[PDB]
């Protein structure tokens, strides 16, 4: 339990000094630019307070043979959306296409989620909706995202396509860890995949907040 804890704790740190940071760079709070600073508190302050709740032993739930930590999914359903929102703002998305990938995405983190708490194999037939759908949002962030980032300034443009590499990227590891951790075969420990889901949260929302501010600073 001390290991679990102790990782937790760091998420919970690493989120927190995010969320200040961000709340701090955007007191500013240009008209255009003031949104993006909010989605990021956002962000990165939902994600603190779900690893606070499970840093504190809230939300571990037995399910079958392993243990399911119901904060992390309820983080995703709430916080994934909003790095969808700040990438289709910079975009220039319409809405649509907008309402196209939110949906998307919020099939991805609601399958993984309910896949996550059911004990029999059926929970795969969820996991494979969650990989699905998340095709369709790569397709979008990699295809018409991109080019409606182009209709941006070359700098605006070369942020997105940053922030969308490391997303997609990045994003694309989650689902393997899944598979691999717990709410699947349960070859990882939960040890081993709550430090590398930590790591992935905190570069997928406190490292891609940190490029923004690089960014926008530059610009
Ligand atoms: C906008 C809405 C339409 C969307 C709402 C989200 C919704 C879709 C989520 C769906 C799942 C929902 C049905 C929950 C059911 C889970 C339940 C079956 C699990 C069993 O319950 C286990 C409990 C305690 O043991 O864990 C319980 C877990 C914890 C109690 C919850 C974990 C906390 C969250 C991860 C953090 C929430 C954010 C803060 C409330 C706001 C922070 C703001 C910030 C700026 C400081
Ligand atoms: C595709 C896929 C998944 C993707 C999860 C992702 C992409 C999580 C990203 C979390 C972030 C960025 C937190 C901040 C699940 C739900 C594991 C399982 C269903 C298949
Ligand atoms: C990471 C710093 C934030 C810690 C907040 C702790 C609040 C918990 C309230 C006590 C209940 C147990
Ligand atoms: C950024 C300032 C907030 C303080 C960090 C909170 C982490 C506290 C870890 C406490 C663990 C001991 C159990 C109680
Ligand atoms: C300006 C730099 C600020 C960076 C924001 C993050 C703050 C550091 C908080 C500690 C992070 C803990 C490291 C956990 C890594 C993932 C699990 C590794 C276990 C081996
Ligand atoms: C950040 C809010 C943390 C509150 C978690 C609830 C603590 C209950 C511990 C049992
Ligand atoms: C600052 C907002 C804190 C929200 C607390 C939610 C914790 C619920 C777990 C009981
Ligand atoms: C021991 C603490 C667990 C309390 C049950 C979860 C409370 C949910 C609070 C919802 C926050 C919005
Ligand atoms: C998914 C989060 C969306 C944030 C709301 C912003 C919409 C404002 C447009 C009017
Ligand atoms: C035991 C439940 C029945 C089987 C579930 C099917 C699992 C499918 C997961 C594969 C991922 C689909 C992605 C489409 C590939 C193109
Ligand atoms: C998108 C590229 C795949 C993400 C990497 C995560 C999975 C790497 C582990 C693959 C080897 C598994 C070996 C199974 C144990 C026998
Ligand atoms: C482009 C592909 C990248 C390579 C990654 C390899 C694929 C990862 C395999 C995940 C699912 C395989 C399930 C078999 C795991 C072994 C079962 C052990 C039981 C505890
Ligand atoms: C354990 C690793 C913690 C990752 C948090 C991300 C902080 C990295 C800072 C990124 C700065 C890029 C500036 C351009
Ligand atoms: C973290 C702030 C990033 C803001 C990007 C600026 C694009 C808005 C154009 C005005
Ligand atoms: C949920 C999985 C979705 C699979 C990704 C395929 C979606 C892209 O499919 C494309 O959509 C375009 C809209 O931008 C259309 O103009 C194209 O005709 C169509 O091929």
């Amino acid at each position: 339990m001390v290991g679990l804890t102790t990782l937790f704790w760091l998420g919970a740190i690493g989120m927190l000094v995010g969320t200040l940071a961000f709340a701090w760079a955007g007191r500013d709070a240009g008209s255009g630019e003031r949104r993006y600073y909010v989605t990021l508190v956002g962000i990165s302050g939902i994600a603190a307070v779900a690893y606070v709740v499970m840093a504190l032993g809230v939300g571990w739930v037995p399910v079958a043979e392993r243990t399911v930590f119901a904060p992390r999914y309820i983080d995703w359903i709430l916080t994934t959306p909003l790095i969808v929102y700040f990438l289709g703002l910079l975009a220039g998305l319409d809405s649509r296409e907008f309402g196209i990938v939110i949906t998307l995405n919020t099939v991805v983190m609601l399958a993984g989620f309910a896949g996550a708490m059911v004990p029999g194999i059926e929970r795969y037939a969820l996991f494979g909706m969650g990989a699905v759908a998340f095709l369709g949002l790569v397709y979008y962030l990699v295809g018409p995202m991109t080019e409606s980032a182009s209709q941006r300034s070359s700098g605006i443009k070369s942020l997105y396509v940053r922030l969308r590499n490391l997303t997609v990227i990045l994003w694309a590891i989650y689902p393997f860890i899944w598979l691999l951790g717990p709410p699947g075969v349960a070859l990882l420990t939960p040890t081993v995949d709550v430090a590398l889901i930590v790591y992935l949260d905190l570069v997928t929302k406190v490292g891609f907040g940190f490029i923004a501010l690089d960014a926008a600073a530059t610009l």
